[PDB]
């Protein structure tokens, strides 16, 4: 149990060869600081651009519980329901490509450099918004791709795991939640899931303008711990 590791604007040379091909996290400063988004992005800024638009929200505290659903409503609807009036529950606009809906956000985002190093397209590269209020959690789960999460709103607590430690997390069975753990990371139930409790693991509090990269297929466990807006880069 570790801290992820903070670096200042890596070169490319040594972001490929320590963390890229090798398959580390590592959290970049210094390289999305300075997006338009970081000072921009207030919630009257959100409804301004986005309040009209119709958005997938994801209600329930985690994607793994029973009661949990998706349904659509506009982003002032999400705000109002879910961020500034005493919530209910908990709702999160979760995964969605809000920049192909809306093109004047991509003016106040860029794709970090690092992504170049892949061996895919830029136009394959997939930009998810991820926008909700405190306490959202998306359960420990993997990837099929590399990913840099960028921090623009708020701070959240990370947990990794290595693939390498797949076993003590407990994929679940059936083949479309494989890529999900069993485990609810932050209590679990040690009686059932018994190897869980030594398997090694990397956290840290993600804040504004810091990029955490996490490897694909690394397990990832992500809590907002206020009002959060975060977006993905997916890239190969
Ligand atoms: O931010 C979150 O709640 C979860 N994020 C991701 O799983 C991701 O960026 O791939
Ligand atoms: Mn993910």
């Amino acid at each position: 149990q570790s801290t992820v590791p903070r670096l200042h604007r890596p070169s490319l040379q040594h972001f490929r060869e320590q963390f890229l091909v090798p398959g580390r996290p590592v959290i970049l400063k210094g390289v999305a600081d300075h997006w338009p988004a970081m000072q921009k992005w207030s919630l009257e800024y959100i409804q301004e651009i986005a309040g009209a638009r119709t958005v997938p929200v994801e209600v329930g505290s985690r994607y793994t519980d029973e009661e949990w659903s998706q349904t659509l409503m506009t982003v002032n609807e999400f705000i109002s329901k879910y961020i500034v009036n005493e919530p209910r529950d908990v709702g999160y606009l979760a995964q969605h490509q809000l920049f192909d809906q809306i093109p004047e956000l991509k003016q106040d985002i860029s794709i970090p450099d690092y992504a170049s190093l892949g061996d895919g397209e830029e136009e394959e590269i997939t930009i998810n918004a991820w926008f909700g209020p405190q306490g959202t959690i998306s359960p420990l789960h993997q990837d099929p791709q590399q990913n840099f999460l960028v921090q623009v709103m708020g701070r959240k607590y990370i947990r990794l795991y290595s693939p390498q430690e797949s076993g003590a997390l407990y994929p679940h069975d059936t083949h479309l939640l494989h890529n999900t753990s069993q485990v609810d990371v932050e209590n679990p139930d040690l009686e059932k899931f018994p190897k869980f409790a030594k398997a090694p693991f990397l956290s840290a509090i993600l804040s504004p303008g810091e990029i955490l990269f996490i490897p694909v297929k690394y397990w990832h466990y992500v809590r907002a711990l206020d009002l959060s807006f975060s977006v993905s880069f997916w890239w190969s």
